């Protein structure tokens, strides 16, 4: 029922999910001059060498690549985190044009798109339990700008024609998400939420300062996806981003000076 349109979009979500107006909602604008350098923050540990991708899916709000999270094969640790977070899936948010698409903004700057790698805390045993906990999830956010192609993204772009409409899925084995990472793991971090329903306040956000560059041809392929099911009027899958929410009583911390 919820979506990104005039009648069902982010301004409507609070009616089915009242936590939409809560104290720790995401995304937010990252004010770079107000974010505090925290020399206590550790380097982020990204261990994706044994990642096992399974499927790529159009879920009617994005597309996601899903991983085997039944063992510690692809894990996020350190940075602001206590303990071990398993990679469940990655997905993107993007715009109708290059000047919008990111969920987080930097000094009010919007990027063409934003990549989210979703991880859950192994101390809670499964992701359904983890979303009920204030430290249940860690989402690694990476900005996309349009320029040079990202070679590591091309395998994803080339299969999108096979999952054009909602619920369509395909085999997507042996995909290496290390090919989506920028050089630097310098980050901002703050306590927040899922950015779609159910908007659960379970997320430690880790947003990388360095964007990756993707080509216009790569992002054009995102914009050919459809929100609609096969045979329905349909409706290009574009502008699937929630706008920045009030920071309220929260501090954004920087890992870097
Ligand atoms: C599957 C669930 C509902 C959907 C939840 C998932 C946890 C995290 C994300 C990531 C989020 O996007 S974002 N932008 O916040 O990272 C989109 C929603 C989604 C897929 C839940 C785990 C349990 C729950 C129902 O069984
Ligand atoms: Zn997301």
């Amino acid at each position: 029922h919820w979506g990104y349109g005039k009648h069902n979009g982010p301004e409507h979500w609070h009616k089915d999910f009242p936590i939409a107006k809560g104290e720790r909602q995401s995304p937010v604008d990252i004010d770079t001059h107000t974010a505090k350098y925290d020399p206590s923050l550790k380097p982020l540990s990204v261990s994706y060498d044994q990642a096992t991708s399974l499927r790529i899916l159009n879920n009617g709000h994005s597309f996601q690549v899903t991983f085997d999270d039944s063992q510690d094969k692809a894990v996020l640790k350190g940075g602001p985190l206590d303990g071990t977070y398993r990679l469940l899936q990655f997905h993107f948010h993007w715009g109708s044009l290059d000047g919008q698409g990111s969920e987080h903004t930097v000094d009010k700057k919007k990027y063409a798109a934003e990549l989210h790698l979703v991880h859950w805390n192994t101390k809670y045993g499964d992701v359904g339990k983890a979303v009920q906990q204030p430290d249940g999830l860690a989402v690694l956010g990476i900005f996309l700008k349009v320029g040079s192609a990202k070679p590591g993204l091309q395998k994803v772009v080339d299969v999108l024609d096979s999952i054009k409409t909602e619920g369509k899925s395909a085999d997507f084995t042996n995909f290496d998400p290390r090919g989506l990472l920028p050089e630097s793991l310098d980050y901002w971090t703050y306590p927040g939420s899922l950015t779609t329903p159910p908007l659960a306040e379970c997320v430690t956000w880790i947003v990388l300062k360095e964007p990756i560059s993707v080509s216009s041809e790569q992002v054009l392929k995102f914009r050919k996806l459809n929100f609609n099911g096969e045979g329905e009027p349909e409706e290009l899958m574009v502008d699937n981003w929630r706008p920045a929410q009030p920071l309220k009583n929260r501090q954004i911390k920087a890992s870097f000076k």
